[PDB]
């Protein structure tokens, strides 16, 4: 009805997507981070095909341009990789392991973007690094690696940016505010020591996401619900009503034509504007729903219920 099916059967096990399109030519591909190693999605006629490309177990994967960064080894380092020689290495190294980033647990993106980015922030043990974009070489750059205090497991890790602010800041948490309409993160700027104490909610209750989808607004996913917010915490006016409570036991969230999508166990809902309407829901109990990438594209799994065993179908938005 409105998700489009990208693949009958796949026997990997997707961490990570993201996407990719060839220069000179019209269809994206789809890159796939898995325990197997990355993917790229092709798609001849009616015939879809999972070609390997760089086969270390790969946990995340981020592509700007022709180039494609990802989290990967049994010791985990930040890589990134050229998509063209990965891809004449396979035809019928291009790819760089970066330096300091050895034991990298998690990435997260700022696009920029006043700020000269875009931005890659990794985290490490007791420090983060801060990657920038760097056009003249097509490259990320190492420009800052500062102490910083990591939570254990890691929740929460993303980059805020508010406007004005030269570089983003990182978030590893979020807790209530003013009831149903703010929302207090845990933001930290690069170099500075902070962390929350007392009421530190453990995992709130369940699903928590927190996503950066305008220069001044920030989607949170919260204790059942989805408010939109501003990178400081404040409810966005402009227009009225910036939450939407959630039916159904949301796992994942995004953002994608200025319309809410929501993801949980067995469905799919897209939601409108500020708060309003409804627009499509998909729901079957039959099948077990993941998102798997968002918002460009978005990408869903699902797989019969409940067999985690079985190879599983993809689709896009």
């Amino acid at each position: 009805a409105l998700l489009v099916k990208l693949f009958n059967g796949c026997p990997l096990r997707i961490h990570s997507t993201a996407a990719w399109t060839h220069p000179s030519t019209k269809d994206q591909h789809l890159l796939l981070g898995a325990e197997e190693g990355i993917f790229i999605l092709n798609r001849n006629d009616q015939e879809a095909t999972l070609e390997m490309l760089f086969p270390s177990r790969t946990t995340w994967v981020y592509s700007i341009n022709n180039v494609l960064m990802s989290l990967s080894g049994k010791t985990p380092h930040l890589y990134s990789h050229s998509i063209l020689g990965l891809l004449e290495r396979k035809e019928t190294m291009v790819s760089t392991k970066i330096q300091d980033t050895k034991g990298c647990r998690a990435c997260c993106v700022a696009e920029g973007a006043s700020s000269g980015g875009p931005f890659l922030c990794g985290a490490l043990e007791t420090s983060v690094v801060l990657l920038q974009w760097y056009q003249p070489m097509n490259k990320f750059l190492l420009v800052r690696q500062v102490l910083f205090p990591l939570p254990t497991p890691l929740s929460v890790f993303a980059l805020l940016t508010g406007p004005g602010s030269e570089l983003p800041a990182v978030c590893i948490g979020v807790s209530p505010g003013r009831p149903g309409k703010s929302v207090l993160f845990h933001t930290v700027r690069f170099g500075a020591l902070s962390c929350w104490l007392g009421e530190m909610s453990t995992e709130h209750r369940g699903p928590v996401q927190v996503t950066q989808v305008e220069e001044d607004m920030v989607m949170v996913l919260m204790d059942g619900s989805v408010k939109l917010v501003t990178p400081e915490g404040s409810p966005v006016r402009g227009l009225r009503t910036p939450e939407i409570p959630m039916t159904e036991a949301v796992e994942a969230v995004a953002m994608v034509g200025g319309q809410l999508q929501a993801f949980w166990k067995h469905g799919v809902q897209v939601w409108a504007l500020g708060s309003d309407q409804l627009l499509q829901e998909l729901r079957d109990p039959t099948l077990t729903f993941r998102l798997l990438g968002s918002p460009r594209p978005v990408v869903v799994e699902t797989r019969p219920v409940d067999d985690p065993t079985a190879p599983s179908n993809l689709y896009i938005q």
